[PDB]
């Protein structure tokens, strides 16, 4: 009987700051689900952090050990919905949230590691493992509580069944053409126009600029870019939760002329009514949010209030695959596109599977959206993402693409990493 013998965690942080979040140090609360089977059989996952607090985030994950060690691998793998709820339904853990913040993300990491585990066992890349599950198996993994007023399991099944026929075709299409990507690398001011042109030349059909500090600057930067990009390249803007409702409206109306693909997080990630009010005031400028959205219940409300034109999704922010599947289904039912958030540490490696699984088994739509891409720390992963002319190549190796190089962990663990031992000297 294959069993999960250990839940190991590492506080891993990269000094990226030496290259509304200034000086962030991309970090990861790295989790590994060890078993007593082939050394090849293990689950990998991680929570993306930005520096301080990564140690508390790691401790939250380590606190989940008793819930997992001793569990039968086959039992976890055969009931991922049940495994997620064993963590999700621990009322004492819920008190620390519920389903939000540090505790919930820690849980999401362990859940993601479990899916990585199942994918490896099925010997398939996660996106395929997900898309090839029966409509019934998919639905069993999702938590429908608090969602019956917007998405019942029957409605979820309907969507998945109506898409089952084309799964074979979409799979081939994806493997042949890849998934659309967009860059934020040029948007972090002669550089703006330059980097923008290179982006287009590299094949990216969408670009995103940061805004929110000065209207004048934003107006100028958006103009220069629109003209430096042509009128057929999509250009988005991210305000990073900076504005209040009134200011956000006044601000975005001054950027409208430069053809905005969408404004990301114009206000607080908790303000559902606020995003809707902003959207109404700056029409037709599209509004989005999502990288910090706590759980499927807040997403449900975003959709219900018509507060978004499109939505971000994040692999490590919520309750793992189980929760993202629910969100993807919500988005599909309400007819709003999803542009996955990525970047940071391994976010690209992770979120690509979710987007690809959505295309194959749930929407069959990918040319109308794109996965975010940022060129950072990909070398620390065994299965780094591959961008071919502005598009994500479908991963082939088994898993969630979460596994990191031991040498990387050995070099950047905090504060005992070979680098951190020398640094603090
Ligand atoms: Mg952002």
């Amino acid at each position: 009987m294959r069993t999960i013998i250990a839940l190991e965690t590492h506080d891993v942080r990269f000094p990226t700051s030496r290259e509304m979040n200034p000086d962030p140090d991309y970090s990861a609360a790295y989790v590994v689900l060890r078993t007593d089977g082939a050394e090849d059989l293990a689950g990998y996952g991680l929570v993306f952090t930005i520096g301080r607090g990564n140690d508390v985030q790691t401790a939250a994950v380590a606190a989940l050990a008793e819930h997992v060690v001793g569990l039968s691998v086959d039992k976890v793998i055969a009931d991922l919905g049940a495994f997620a709820r064993r963590l999700t339904n621990d009322s004492q853990l819920r008190w620390l949230g519920p389903e939000k913040g540090v505790m919930h993300m820690a849980i999401g990491a362990v859940i993601n590691a479990a899916w990585d585990l199942a994918a490896r066992a099925a010997n398939k890349p996660l996106w395929r493992f997900i898309a090839e599950l029966t409509p019934e198996q998919l639905v069993d993994t999702i938590d429908f509580r608090y969602l019956s007023d917007a998405l019942t399991r029957d409605e979820a099944l309907a969507i998945l069944r109506d898409a089952q026929p084309q799964r074979a075709a979409r799979t081939a299409t994806l493997i042949e053409q890849g998934y659309p990507a967009y860059t934020t690398s040029p948007g972090w001011d002669e550089k703006l126009v330059r980097l923008a042109k290179e982006a287009v030349a590299d094949g990216f059909r969408t670009i995103k600029l940061k805004v929110g500090a000065n209207v004048q600057d934003d107006i100028r930067r958006c103009r220069l870019a629109r003209a430096a990009i042509g009128p057929d390249i999509a250009m988005a803007v991210d305000a990073n939760q900076r504005w209040d409702v009134g200011p956000a409206i006044d601000w975005m109306r001054q950027l409208a002329e430069f053809d905005i693909a969408w404004i990301e997080e114009p206000t607080s990630p908790d303000d559902v009514l606020g995003h809707a009010a902003i959207r109404q005031g700056i029409t037709p400028v599209p509004v989005s949010t999502g990288e910090h959205t706590q759980n499927r219940v807040v997403f449900k409300q975003l959709l219900q209030a018509g507060a978004v034109d499109l939505i971000q999704i994040d692999a490590a922010r919520v309750g793992g695959v189980n929760e993202n599947l629910a969100i993807l289904l919500l988005a599909a039912k309400f007819g709003v596109r999803v542009f996955p958030h990525a970047g940071g540490v391994g976010l690209c490696e992770l979120v690509q599977h979710l987007a690809m699984a959505d295309f194959v088994a749930i929407t069959g739509k990918m040319e109308d959206r794109a996965i975010e891409f940022v060129d950072h720390l990909h070398q620390h992963f065994l299965d780094p993402v591959r961008i071919q002319h502005g598009r994500y190549l479908a991963p082939e190796v088994p898993g969630f693409s979460a596994e990191m190089h031991p040498a990387s962990i050995a070099e950047f663990s905090y504060p005992d990493g070979r680098f951190w031992v020398e640094d603090l000297a």
